[PDB]
């Protein structure tokens, strides 16, 4: 009946932008008659401060009792010296992905109208625009392969990670890419290193097996070094990019940065069962925390992804997305979206969330 | 006394641009009194056509008898359907790297004066310019880690690669990055995934050990997803980038493509003993082969790297490099370096090589 959401705002800008997401969710709950209940739990640096680890057992159990995770961001200079395997970012996100089998990471990156000038692309390339979905496999490959560790001492001491994929793992992520391409521009570009990696050979093989179920989707394969070049040059030629864990990590971020506007971008990590973790694409931005400056759009759109993907509340998801569009087209842009000669029009985080919740309320 | 060079021109544009490199080498041999002897050997697609494999035993022995490999490029649509582990590119380059212990890959990427407009960067970013050396570890990590293969059948069939580094391997590549930074702008940015990979943890550790020998070089560490974002945005803040095999593969290419002019860029792969493989950064470009269009500068500068690094002919190396500079600043640019309204000034491959050998002869 009534949904349960684990709210894991984390560090840096996380709590202030989460507050705006929740404000917009409040407008949406009222308009569509949704009963969503939320519990906040510490994660990342605040969980190390409050509890000794980045992912407290109680945060984890709070997530198991939820229909979805509304996730902020984690990490910060204060923990940026700890043992890698106790650090907040990887300490929160990987065990969360692993525990809940969040194998599928979706990060759509589009160049928004009017914001071309912010993209780091040459103006004729950004004028062409782009819209690229990164479908990234999230629970296997080299992130979670075993053996992983190190042996020896001295010069001969060595450390090792194993990159591993099974046909089952590749085909379930491929299907996601293919179904997504179907509702977009019907191209999957599968990104691998099949000239080098036994994993990438099986990857490329399996993805071709899956393509039989999609006669309407065009499939092409590309090496990750090649894909990263080609995205700087002609991002407009890609529709869906299907990648393994390590390659999609690189690619999702690259494409996000080519937008020039990461504060507008969000991410859905999902398991096969409808449960997911929804977060902004960009970091916790500790330099701007507590100052009313952070763009809450990324976090607000994470909430929209949460409603659509985990809560089956498509209408409520699209209302938020249209309220965001409304803001971007009505002079409601935070400072990092504005050119330096326009930066005086900058809206604060709270102003951004107020406007966007108001637009939902007004029936946008 | 007299040097011996294995000339492995390969496929596509390889032979035509190699011809220009050799023309320029002829001018240089005459001017500095160098006795270099060359033998040509098939590699890549022409070696599959002529001999059944991308790296004939006799090509390999020809390389063992040489002081250096002057390498063109390999690959082409004609072989672009073969078993990955028989394909020309990986079939030529990895066994060459492995056999001769070419652990160190150097690819400097600079934005040339007057060519800013070609870079895919937004004009204010390309106007800032950049000069980034990728130091990439070439003989270990995941390219050559074992175990590598696959087991099983059906859904549960899995393929695996092991990413492996020893302290010895990391420290010898780190030293190269550090010595290079010393003669540049004294910063090494070491690029890893230490939040995820046991290899990257040891990587980051060891590189910090090496930094003690270089109190004058600034060291920083960065994740590969982060490094790839930051290079699109502010390439000017990096001096030397120190990477493992898989990450440096991605990064070298990304940075090369950010120049907008890959046909000017070259690569040195070297072992500890002075022997190396010298090649252009860019592919074999089969669409433009045999038409007199390919930019030979990349291959001509590979020859210069060959002279400096393997042949201890610094003066001859710098003469070629100045002859190239002379061409770029005297209206001798091939078509892909020219804006479409200027493309009528385009010089052919042969014209490019003639000019550049003439400049060496003239005492540039
Ligand atoms: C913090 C890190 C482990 C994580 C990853 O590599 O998955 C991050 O880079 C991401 O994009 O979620
Ligand atoms: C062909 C391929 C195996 C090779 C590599 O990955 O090393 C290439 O991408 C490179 O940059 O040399
Ligand atoms: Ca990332
Ligand atoms: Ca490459
Ligand atoms: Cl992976
Ligand atoms: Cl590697």
């Amino acid at each position: 009946s009534s949904y349960q959401i684990a709210v894991l705002a984390g560090d840096g800008i996380g709590p202030e932008v989460m507050a705006e997401a929740r404000k917009v969710l409040k407008a949406v709950e009222a308009r569509f008659g949704l009963n969503i209940e939320y519990t906040e739990y510490d994660v990342g640096g605040i969980a190390i401060d409050n509890h000794g680890c980045p992912l407290p057992e109680a945060t984890l159990k709070g997530c198991e009792a939820a229909d979805a995770i509304l996730f902020g961001s984690v990490g910060g200079p204060k923990w940026e010296k700890l043992p890698p395997n106790e650090q907040p970012e990887r300490g929160a996100l990987l065990p969360l992905r692993g525990h809940f089998e969040l194998f599928c990471n979706l990060r759509p990156a589009k160049l928004h109208d009017g914001l071309e000038h912010m993209s780091p692309l040459r103006s004729d390339i950004s004028a062409r625009g782009f819209d690229v979905l990164c479908v990234r496999e999230l629970t296997g490959g080299i992130y979670f392969g075993k053996p992983k560790g190190r042996q020896g001492e001295g010069e001969s001491e060595e450390a090792f990670d194993t990159m591993r994929y099974s046909r089952r793992e590749i085909s379930r992520i491929a299907r996601i890419a293919f179904e997504a391409a179907r509702g977009r521009r019907k191209k999957v570009t599968s990104v691998d290193k099949a000239n080098v990696l036994a994993c990438s050979v099986l990857w490329r093989q399996v993805v071709e097996e899956v393509a039989v179920d999609f006669p309407d989707v065009e499939l092409e394969h590309i090496y990750i070094d090649n894909a990263t070049m080609q995205l700087l040059r002609r991002p407009d030629e890609f529709d869906v990019m299907l990648c393994s864990n390590l390659f999609g990590d690189i690619l999702s971020d690259e494409i996000a940065m080519l937008t020039g506007s990461m504060g507008l971008l969000s991410s859905a990590s999902m398991n096969s069962t409808g449960f997911g973790l929804f977060e902004p694409a960009g970091g916790s931005a500790p330099d701007i925390a507590g100052k009313g400056i952070a763009n809450p759009i990324a976090q607000i759109l994470s909430a929209a992804l949460m409603l659509r993907h985990s809560l089956k509340q498509e209408e409520a998801a699209s209302a938020i997305e249209r309220a965001v569009t409304k803001a971007l087209n009505s002079g409601y842009l935070t400072g990092e979206l504005l050119s330096s000669d326009q930066r005086h029009k900058a809206k604060t985080t709270v102003q951004m969330g107020d406007f966007i919740a108001d637009a939902v309320k007004a029936g946008v």
